[PDB]
Parts: C-alpha cells; structure tokens; sequence
C-alpha cells in the first residue's frame, strides 16, 4: 500500500517553484522496492528509500499529484492521489 501525505489539496503553490511531494508505503507480504510520483498520470521520478519524498517544478494550473508504490515483484498498488491548482508564475 502507498498514502500520498503531502500536499494537500488547499496547497498554495506558483509556477517555476518546487512543490514537495511525500508519501508512506509498506507492505505486510514483501517489501517496497519504490514509490513512484506522478503528475497528470506522468512519472515525474521515483524514490527507492523512506522517507519517500520527490520535488517537483510546479506549472500553473490543475494537476493531479498521485503516488503509487511498487512491491518486490515490481507490482502496482492502487494510486493514491490529490487535486491541486498551481498559481501563474510571479
């Protein structure tokens, strides 16, 4: 399983700047090999070890941020994901 703990919907956030991105993950069978982060269903990157954490260059407008973990057999858990809206640029 992975839980998308950061950002929150609400996030204030502007073009061009870095917006953080965390998530848990865990499994009771196996292990976690990596979480994934998605923007707009985009792989943006990946992180290997927790705390699973990615930046990513923020552009205006909607996007959804989601996050999905995947197991040692490279499998996919259901996403988790958030609605976010990215100011213009100052």
């Amino acid at each position: 399983m992975v839980k998308l703990t950061a950002p929150k919907s609400n996030v204030v956030a502007y073009g061009n700047e870095f917006l953080k991105i965390t998530a848990t993950a865990s499994d009771s069978d196996g292990k976690i090999s990596r979480v994934d982060f998605l923007v707009d269903g985009e792989v943006i990157g990946s992180d290997r070890e927790a705390p699973y954490e990615y930046e990513w260059k923020a552009v205006e407008g909607n996007h959804e941020i989601s996050v999905i973990a995947y197991d040692d057999d490279d499998a996919a858990s259901t996403p988790d994901s958030v609605k976010i809206f990215v100011k213009q640029a100052r």
